[PDB]
């Protein structure tokens, strides 16, 4: 609401979108460290297979003209 909860729905949709949580990709992206160190995405395409990618590789993608890394980041900062 105006800078509120009102957490009747709140809690219905963090209910609701942790059942595709177990059905995890839409292309939601997580996270996972390098384990050097560095942070690396995963997401899944139209076509249902996994990908991988470093966010600096993104970062630089995007400054190079690339669509589906546009919609990439858009869709994580939108998740975020």
């Amino acid at each position: 609401s105006m800078n509120k909860s009102i957490p009747v729905t709140q809690e219905l949709i963090c209910k609701a979108v942790l059942n595709p949580t177990n059905a995890d990709i839409l292309i939601e992206t997580k996270l996972v460290l390098s384990r050097e160190e560095e942070v690396w995405l995963f997401w899944r395409d139209s076509n249902k297979e996994i990908r991988s990618k470093s966010v600096r590789e993104l970062a630089q993608d995007a400054k190079e003209g690339q669509k589906e890394d546009r919609d990439v980041l858009s869709y994580y900062r939108y998740q975020l």
